[PDB]
């Protein structure tokens, strides 16, 4: 029932298309940032694949982390690499669109 609680199970519980369908009622808005700039900071996108909802759940989790004065070097691993996960599962197997998940994954792990 705590906002922490409420954002890890967001953050953790969820696939990334739920995630989404969660993000478009905005939830507790009056305690969480819903914002995203979709890895707009990406220039290169993957082409037949929707990389978006990973995005946003990428940055529902360093936004809430931050304001919520949680955000330790563990748990950006763990968003970090839940993101990876993410864009794996939505790549299903692709080998170029796995590509751009790894370069994605690095420019977070390395840029975040």
């Amino acid at each position: 029932e705590s906002i922490e609680s409420i954002t890890d199970n967001y953050l953790f519980s969820t696939s990334p298309s739920q995630f989404e369908k969660v993000r478009d009622e905005r939830p507790h808005a009056d305690k969480l940032d819903w914002s995203s700039d979709s890895c707009s900071w990406a220039p290169d996108k993957p082409v037949g694949f929707d990389f978006d909802p990973a995005c946003h759940r990428h940055d529902f989790g360093y936004r809430n982390y931050k304001k919520q004065s949680r955000f330790d070097d563990t748990s950006k691993k763990r968003i970090d690499d839940n993101f990876y996960s993410d864009l794996k599962g939505i790549c299903h197997g692709n080998g170029s669109c796995n590509a751009l998940a790894w370069t994605y994954y690095q420019a977070v792990r390395k840029f975040g």
